[PDB]
């Protein structure tokens, strides 16, 4: 019935790094071809980029995009994507059983990123390729000119270096499903060595060492331990990947899963600090959560594809159509990431376009609309710039089928010193069952209630489509701000953005 939370400016966790509102574009399914890149289309610019899609990306504002993978990268040959388009070979993509025409390579994607006010976070092949090739790629991208690869970019029509700041040393290589599977020791050494070399070309870059592909991998978290044991002094981040699903069809337990995410993050953090202690380092390894999302819907249909098939240009792979409950979880996940803004400094919604994405284009085609999960991310990215305050929360608890003692309210407040605003992100979970959240805001003097943005629906299982658009932010609501005591009525299963100034 009632949840109590105290909001204190002097009780900080961390400053938010905008890079936690990043995302990820792989050469998978229709993310590139028949997605962001559609040459012939009447909604496209001179570079062939869908103009409406640029607008929707801009609408979320994503400061950083991870590219080009993902499993794809582990057998990618980046030279196949640069230079005169006519000389680019069509390559087999083993990751996804597709033919990659390589019409979109570094240079193309790079100019797409400018257009959506984003930066590349580039991934190098460490599956079937090694250190020197990652040196060439870095040189190509970041070195001004007057050398083999830098001049090569100039000649390819890009005079100014891309100056890519963050680089992923491969993709998660612990899975039996990936070409170039490595052991923790093998990957530790190659990461360390690649890291050591790349920083010799451009010291200004930051580097991400691959974490486990999931926490469910038996080699988690020793993988992380071992990798960082090798590469500590040369790397800046370890990565984490989480996906959630509801095949079980249990909305209560589904919503409890951010508690597992929290526990997951804390385990990676503890591993980092263990190695820091081992190395006696003054440096904290930071977390790059460079793959997170709900992902389950499309599994049956992906199976049915290949199967067939294939190769296969731009198959409809990984096209979850998201419900309202999926948007509530994405909301909870964002809250959880925000909670850990002291160590999570980069995160990527996997993925941005068509492939498990907030932005969908139809087919041949199309198209263009917002999935339900679009909005929690938009609200997070827009109103979550500033300082994360410790959530001293006293909320009622509920049990689920597989989880015990789960808060009805999950919440964080983030404070923008510049803007003179405190934003409260709040979810509930359940069901069944509205509760009022009484928020004691301690310091904020002369402040007043700005607005209460809400995300609610009768259904839970309801979805959006090219024809609308059932889950959208309605500007409600209740609350209520008398002294420094904000009392808010939060709906059944609802996401809530409550603003003060």
């Amino acid at each position: 019935k009632k949840a109590r939370m105290t909001v204190d400016k002097d009780y900080k966790i961390a400053e938010i790094d905008k890079r936690i509102y990043g995302s990820f574009v792989e050469h998978l399914g229709r993310a590139v071809y028949d997605g962001l890149y559609q040459p012939g289309n009447s909604k496209s610019d001179e570079d062939g980029f869908r103009k409406d899609v640029i607008e929707l990306v801009k609408e979320l504002n994503v400061p950083i995009i991870r590219y080009p993978g993902g499993n794809f990268v582990s057998n990618y040959f980046w030279e196949d994507g640069v230079g005169p388009v006519e000389d680019r070979p069509r390559r087999l993509d083993l990751a996804w059983k597709s033919i990659e025409p390589n019409q979109v390579g570094i240079n193309e994607f790079a100019k797409w990123c400018k257009k959506v006010n984003a930066e590349i976070m580039m991934a190098v092949n460490l599956g079937t390729r090694g250190i020197s090739d990652a040196c060439n790629l870095l040189e190509y991208c970041n070195h001004p000119g007057g050398s083999k690869y830098s001049d090569m970019r100039i000649k390819h029509g890009v005079k100014e270096p891309h100056n890519i700041k963050v680089w992923c040393l491969g993709n998660a290589m612990d899975g039996p499903w990936q070409v170039g599977h490595k052991t923790m020791d093998e990957y530790g050494r190659i990461a360390e060595e690649t890291a050591r070399a790349m920083k010799m070309i451009d010291p200004s870059i930051e580097l991400v060492a691959c974490g486990s592909s999931s926490k469910d991998m038996p080699t988690f978290p020793q993988w992380e331990a071992t990798v960082l044991d090798y590469a500590y002094d040369y790397v800046d981040y370890i990565s984490l990947h989480q996906y959630y699903g509801n095949k079980e069809n249990d909305t209560a337990d589904f919503l409890a899963k951010s508690d597992d995410l929290d526990d997951f993050i804390r385990s990676v953090i503890a591993t980092c600090d263990y190695i820091k202690a081992k190395k006696r380092s003054k440096k904290d390894i930071y977390l790059s959560f460079d793959e997170w999302n709900v992902w389950y819907h499309s599994n049956n249909e992906d199976a049915n594809i290949m199967q067939n098939e294939p190769w296969r240009i731009a198959p409809p792979l990984l096209e979850d159509i998201y419900t309202f409950e999926d948007a509530l979880l994405v909301g909870l996940m964002l809250i959880t990431l925000m909670k850990h803004a002291d160590r999570i400094k980069i995160a990527c919604l996997a993925q941005l376009i068509n492939v498990i994405a907030p932005i969908v284009t139809e087919r041949n085609g199309g198209a263009a609309w917002r999935q339900t999960i679009f909005y929690p991310f938009m609200h997070a990215s827009k109103y979550g710039r500033g300082i994360v305050l410790q959530p001293v929360i006293n909320s009622p608890l509920h049990d689920t089928s597989k989880h015990e003692d789960v808060t009805d309210i999950e919440s964080v407040a983030i404070y923008n010193e510049e803007k003179e605003e405190v934003t409260i992100f709040a979810v509930n979970r359940n069901i069944h069952e509205d509760i009022v959240l009484v928020s004691d805001v301690r310091g904020m003097k002369d402040y007043r209630l700005l607005e209460h943005i809400v995300l609610e629906h009768q259904d839970l299982k309801i979805r959006n489509s090219v024809n609308g658009e059932e889950v959208y932010p309605k500007n409600s609501d209740k609350s209520s701000f008398d002294d420094g005591i904000l009392t808010s009525m939060l709906r059944r299963a609802s996401w809530n953005v409550i603003r003060i100034g």
